[PDB]
């Protein structure tokens, strides 16, 4: 059913970095990772974590569709990107921390903390702020936790709507071609050690989809373009995209 492979460290290795890969295939259902033990090793989701947090939004009503606009709050930020309106999309994109924090907020502690366990999303501890509890709260969850999650999402089997995850996977949307679609959400926790950078989503091809989740130890966010470009080379060593 698992299989390690540690070849794929030497992808990390060339370039000073440390971390894992978990893969996914569906078809098969039969996993890859370079490194078992660090594969269910819990991290703070940071950025990750608004993949479940679109989620309950949508399914509450906290948001109409992805459409509507959340008006920048007029406090400037140092990511420019940031302070602009956004809405679903573009918040997803640029990971965009405070429109999800109010998110929360309106989401509440008690639902928030109903959903997550609904969604067996990680230790399903919300403890912490309401509205920072996954950059520095007790939450934690696993690459092969994350990996078991957005099964559930691909295949409409979380205990939101159709229609909510159908809306967080267009939101995932990040790149497509005529070899393969990847949706998939990116994360940078830095409030708690150690600090490490996530990738987690899926690669669809015409026959077969494969799950991915990676961590890597982040030190600076100078290597930040890592986290797509290792996973990127151990999809095309094994072969899943040219
Ligand atoms: O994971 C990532 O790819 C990433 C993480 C962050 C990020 C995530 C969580 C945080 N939680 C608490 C405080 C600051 C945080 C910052 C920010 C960015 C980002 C987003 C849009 C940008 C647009 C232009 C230039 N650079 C940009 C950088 C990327």
């Amino acid at each position: 059913e698992w299989q390690e492979n540690k070849s794929w460290n030497a992808h990390f290795t060339e370039h000073k970095s440390q971390g894992v890969v978990v893969l996914w295939n569906e078809n098969k259902q039969q996993g890859f990772t370079n490194n078992l033990k660090r594969a269910n090793q819990a991290f703070l989701p940071a950025s990750t974590f608004k993949i479940p947090n679109s989620l309950i939004a949508l399914d509450l009503g906290v948001v109409k569709d992805e459409h509507q606009v959340f008006k920048w709050d007029g406090q400037t930020r140092d990511i420019a990107t940031w302070n602009r309106d956004h809405n679903l999309i573009t918040a997803m994109k640029y990971s965009v921390v405070p429109v999800y924090q109010e998110f929360a907020r309106q989401i509440g502690e008690a639902r928030m903390s109903k959903m997550l366990h609904a969604f067996d999303y990680g230790n399903e501890d919300i403890s912490g702020n309401v509205d920072s509890f996954w950059l520095d709260g007790g939450i934690r969850i696993s690459a092969t936790e994350q990996i078991s999650f957005l099964r559930k999402l691909y295949h409409n089997k979380l205990h939101v709507s159709e229609r909510s995850q159908r809306i967080v996977k267009q939101a995932m949307l990040t790149e497509a071609n005529g070899d393969y679609i990847i949706r998939a959400k990116t994360g940078y926790s830095t409030r708690i050690e150690p600090k490490i950078g996530w990738w987690v989503g899926w690669v669809e091809l015409d026959d077969n989809v494969w799950f991915f989740a990676m961590n890597m130890d982040m030190p600076t966010s100078d290597g930040l373009g890592l986290r797509q470009a290792i996973t990127k080379e151990v999809l095309k060593q094994e072969k899943i995209i040219p």
